[PDB]
């Protein structure tokens, strides 16, 4: 209309955009900030970013944009394009990525009496610390650090709105608890500028359903496997093969688990740890294998036991497991064979008690190795915080 | 030619591209909004975006951009690139990618008369929800939220035509079903603007022939296999070998899974289910195989059966399936020899029933897992919605 | 020189980039197309997109930009870069990549009579179909669908150029059979507008020295070693632990070729199919190894053959495979000595000939397998197509 | 305010950004060059590249760019965005990514007497040298050479100031040890331009608690397994079974090792000969057995020992390990029998010292292989430097 | 200064950045082209680019950019910016990456005289030829064309200058030999115009220490383990488990190897021929031991050897190898019981002979494949040319 085209004509009128629009050159402008989350992109924990989209809302108010109504009846707003008006500067501190705006410069809306909002999407990668003690069951806060880059607290005076969260779309990942904020302002080395910034933390709860199922569970259903090797019989030769078998099928868990730690030093991870106990446990179990295979095969007529092991194994721990354990040259040459399967009897009565002191060490170790397991795998997942309500809300 | 040189120049005389085209500044824009669907590139689990080869068609009526025929004859359409005329600044609302515009803004054809197309081309990153339940059987339903940013509802007034997919260029892993569309206005939270908006939302099936040949059918070819322990002869001692060697072998198709499948609690999936059922089927067998296997190494003499097991498993099981199970010195000297034969044809009696109750309990396991895993496998993948008409599609 | 800088002055003297060069306002422009194919940079089956190196050849003829060579001696061509003179707008239609031009805009080469020719150099990334069909033996067809975007039938009429070749630095992969083009043009859903259009199809040809020797040539010996199991006597407990190592090591050939292999659901892939059929031919070797087995280990003395065993293994299928298979207390007392040695004999026969039947077996399945795999593997690489000629370019 | 806009149009009156603001062209101008350090994004190994968080400050004094307090009142300092005025052109001399210059250009503030100075935020993806040689206990250097790239001595005088590490937040990976820097100035080939520069280096410790625990940590006990072949008796079919299934489940280490090891051929890196070593360890392990397993299984009556074996094995060494080690025709009858048990006793007797042999032999490895591990395990760490405050501040 | 921002006005005054700066306009203008190599970023064989980071030098002499010292004393050099004098668009020819240019314009340095020089930095992706033949010991030649794109013969005289090396980092895994270039004019297909280009070639030659040591010393300490199978004893059932096992664990090595190879049919790579060579060698073993272990277990009494193996493994190959090798019915019973234990030791000797030939052919495979062993490793090796070099110089 010929309304429109006369007031953008005034309106650019010896305007200069490098000029902060305070009509008086000594107190700051004020500038209203706030945030809306719209969703969570993506954690990551090896580069320690944090990928979210974001809206921004930057609202200030200007002098020289100011008209009246009645003299253009037909416009109320006004709309300017990046690099005809003043914005304030203000940008993510923290800006993890190769170009640091990420704010995607919009139409920045005009009151019709100069108040101007500016309302730019993007996608941010700040720089986020994934504090990866108690992985599965872990609570992360990451921060937001935005602020002024050239104003300072005379030129700009940053104010602070609540962040929106109306629409967040869940991840189904981490569970969004809130997202407080704080404004204040610090000194810093360059300059006598105090430089107010908003800082908005954002608060999160890694769901624990498929971490759980995939990783956990089974975890407990291979290392029952490497407790029933005291359940073979000896005589199968069979016992060092699914000894062996289940720990070099174990420790494929960690080449997945450790793609996904990030390589820090700051504290050895929960998981990292319910790992290194089952490493032990079923290692464990091969050498107790060992000592037990060759109380089997011991070869007899070659050395008896101490007299400690008839008393211990035999009687103290048998006890609790319920154990219960020309015719005078014919007549010589008969006189050897007999004599013969005799010795035979008398060696292989020597050598039953040898096995049978093997199947007392097995079931023995079975009770032993059987309650470690069990407070090894509850202990550490006790030990983790807030791990009650997790199970409570992504499991029941 | 001189025609259009003249033209050029009346039509950028004193035009300004900030500028509604409305000749009357009271009544909205009408701006028709369509789009062309040309391909799918890329649908993504992990991070739950969509990948789209798509066009746009923004048009809208010009009042400044008005000519006669008659003064310029030869002309009849001009072409303005992007900076000189004013345009909509409708745009994706997900736009899940580093830059948010993704339009790749080309020429804009402009009528004789002042109406105005808009044709770019470009490819779209939107942030889908691939609800991934059922994950071989999944129908997905990806939405295209497009809306003017500036521009609220008596500015430009959005409407809406319906979706081209005149050529498609199908991608051989998804099925389109159809892109419907609708178009609203909602008050946000800044202003009181009520901004309409247009909506596309793609529905898309999961085609299932490699995933079910891949995947799917190797699954149950391999859990075959961990069936086969029970017909083993338990003489050879090979029975834990295989046993072992199966779920060791079976552990690395989650590895393949896992890879592909996103890390979201929202419910287990489909396929995490059956593999899961794999692990407690094939898990169980090697239990049972211990069980069979003690029951054959029993070393005979030391303890008989509780009385249970002589009509449990020797006559109600094995009916079931059909087993039907100086002389004087001299005397003495042979007496003994033929007595000790005498004890040992005793002894391997004893044990030779114990190993036919490791026969009975190895056929009897046979007919249990085999019949669970019978119906673990069809259960499963008949409780899945509209499992039959992929199938009949598909694979049929 | 003096010359030069004074033809510039005059050449760009009211002089409008957004207007066609044509003298008259009423014929269309005649613009030739051509290209020129450097070099393949990469096929991707995963992505089906198509990434070239090639060069672009738009000429047409100026109006404007003519003069007269007496007046300027010295000068006979000048150059002019983007965004100052009129150019077609002719772009890729597939553009399968982020940004949708592709082209590098460089210096515009100007005659001395008004003929305009533009060399834009760039890297193409086209969207392509794989049919990935008899896979190590395929031929592929690749689009390249170029064509104005705003210019119709009666303002740029869009020719056609051989493609050129000369210079193409063959990959190594990819054999180049040829580039043929067409011109042609078609109606679309906007407008009335006959859009003409170059479609440059690229035919190639998949070497397959890799391909074969590196997948094709170790899954025959694998499935050779699979074989080898009815060679090993049944003494030696060993026949499962060969029978499921080769299958345990022969499962890891899809993982490799599963990441290479597009997830389309099109057709079986000729590799599919034949990694297939070496699982079932491997697969069936451990059924049958049970079963010879069983056939050792029968435990006498607890059922006879059932007379067809007897006439079929041992006399029908043998001749196949030539396998020609006070002194009376004394007296009592010795009675039964020699009595049980003697039942002991004949209880070593009935094994004798039950372990002789699972020789049989194991030869005669050694037989039947054989054959199995020799016209499998041979039969489905027949199957494929033009499977002849690559053995005779890339082997022989 | 009328002020601030008054003074921007004296300022950029008859101003050229092309212009070094010095008063007189014949002195350097000086350019006061800093950093700060902000975090260190990564190390990569692999590329050897060092990506880092840095904000960098130029400062320097312009001449044309200074106006009286008094004239306007309320204005102190003003901002002028990047092409306005005149910057020193300093970057990274490295730059090891696309894009060189990696500065994020932003508003530049301006003193009221003519002091500029200029702080842009960047990340930075410099060119180091990983000298990986004792990998986990390594200390790099990683130099940042930053310096004019067109002006020369005489034109620009580049000074330096101290590197600020106020607010680091540590990586939790590397340890900061320092960031010392130096200035100086170079002769070239091109001309006979000196040029200064500022170099500042950047020196890390790399922590151990994760690879010492994931890496280090489970080869001692791995390999602790290997050692245990010589513990197991050789009556069961087991020695060879866990001497190749540890060997096996150890060649994965290095999968994981060399995916992150650079392939560069400047020295053998610690972790290697340590993996080496366990190789050659565990391999020697095998022929070890082999050599056991020969003795045991020596099949008597088919050589004696050369009586080196009797005296060696059996006096020396087992000293060492406290080993201790009608009628007439009946008669004849008879005489056979038990003759020919009175040679089996011979034969038992002389195969059972062949088995004494190997026993002695499995004893007497186990204590050389068990010493030869203790001190290859060491003899590799000690050999490291700093090794002992890397366990007194990572682990204690 | 007041000289200098006189003297950039004189200079910018009627000065066109679209003309030649040659004085007359018919000779060509002479444009020095070098080239400086900072460092080898890396070297990809997979998609065959080169990435090297390097300076470019363009000088040539300008017309119209001189002026008198005396008039302007203080000053005696200007820069301008990209995009306000003339510069030459010499550029990569082969440019393998997604932008074409990758030059980074910076400041362009001008004498006092006119003489123009041109420095710009870049990170450059050139197309190479990775010709991967004796893939360890290869020298790769890579291409660098460098020449203007509008600028033909009689315009743009393009010369050569040496290639400067001052500076050079090596990359450690690449060793440079040197880098000759050539300057020649070549006919295109489009004109008339003779193009002259600069071609700067590189050679570089790879380092083998870390692929020596990590890939090809393990692959001999693996195949020796496999020719251990010849020296276990047949009695331990234990034979085919390691001769599988070895076979299983080195499968792998082509996976890391495959992973690096690029799948290019051009020839068949050194490490492809010597990783082929050692599966069939250990493919071989597995068939030998088979008929090794069934010369064991031959079941005597059911067949005897041909008597052509009575005289080969007995006679000939054994002396190569020095292995040289009422009373009535009492009196009957007691016949039997002897008798059978007489055709007991009949049947022993017979079985003793047939274990006897299997040891003799265990030995004499083991003297045979040891030998093809030493030349198949060695002569694959020694067939590389320039073997000895890389030895001399990477491990001596
Ligand atoms: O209402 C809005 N945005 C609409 C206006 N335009 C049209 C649709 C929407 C996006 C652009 C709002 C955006 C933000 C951002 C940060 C904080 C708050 Cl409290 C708000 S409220
Ligand atoms: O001759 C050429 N290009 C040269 C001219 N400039 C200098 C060297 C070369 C590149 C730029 C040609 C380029 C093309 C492209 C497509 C089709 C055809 Cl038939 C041709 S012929
Ligand atoms: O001297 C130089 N470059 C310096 C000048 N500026 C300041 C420091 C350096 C980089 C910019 C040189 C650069 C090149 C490039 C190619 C061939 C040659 Cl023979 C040379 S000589």
């Amino acid at each position: 209309g010929e309304f429109q085209r006369k007031l953008y004509k005034e309106l650019v009128k010896n305007y200069n955009p490098l000029e902060r629009p305070v009509a008086n050159d000594s107190q700051p402008l004020t500038v209203y900030f706030s945030l809306s989350l719209l969703q969570i992109m993506d954690v990551d924990e090896k580069n320690q970013v944090l990928t979210t989209n974001i809206w921004l809302q930057m609202s200030w108010t200007d002098h020289y944009l100011q008209w009246n109504v009645s003299e253009y009846p037909g416009v109320k707003t006004v709309r300017f394009p990046d690099g005809q008006i003043w914005k304030p500067d203000i940008l993510l501190y923290n800006s993890a990525d190769e170009r640091f705006d990420a704010t995607f410069h919009t139409n920045v809306l005009v009151n019709s009496s100069g108040h101007c909002q500016y309302l730019p999407p993007g996608i941010f990668k700040s720089s986020c610390y994934i504090d990866v003690r108690w992985f599965p069951f872990d609570v992360q806060h990451c921060k937001l650090k935005f602020g002024s880059w050239s104003y300072g607290g005379w030129s700009l005076d940053l104010q602070m709105q609540e962040a929106d969260i109306s629409g967040y779309i869940p991840n189904g990942e981490w569970d969004l608890v809130g997202i407080p904020g704080k404004r204040s302002e610090r000194f810093y080395e360059c300059c006598k500028e105090p430089y107010p910034d908003v800082t908005f933390t954002v608060t999160m709860r890694r769901r624990t359903l498929y971490y759980g199922l995939n990783l956990l569970i089974p975890c407990v259903l291979i290392s029952a496997l490497a407790l029933l090797v005291f359940l073979l019989p000896a005589d199968s030769g069979e016992k060092i093969s699914l000894g062996i078998t289940v720990l070099l099928s174990l420790t494929v868990f960690m080449l997945l688990v450790a793609e996904i730690m990030p390589a820090t030093s700051d504290s050895v991870p929960l998981i990292a740890q319910y790992f290194a106990s089952t490493m032990i446990i079923v290692g464990l179990s091969v050498v107790v294998t060992v000592i037990v295979l060759q109380y089997h095969h011991h070869d007899p007529d070659g050395g008896k036991m101490p007299k400690w092991t008839r008393v211990i194994l035999l009687n103290w721990c048998a006890w609790f497991l319920r154990m219960k354990r020309d015719l005078a040259k014919i007549l010589e040459e008969v006189r050897y064979i007999a004599n013969r399967f005799r010795c035979q009897d008398e060696s292989e009565a020597v050598c039953s008690e040898w096995k049978f002191a093997a199947c007392v060490v097995d079931r023995l170790c079975l009770m032993a190795f059987s309650v470690f397991t069990i407070i090894c795998t509850i202990g550490i997942l006790m030990s983790a915080p807030n791990f009650v309500e997790a199970v409570s809300k992504d499991f029941a």
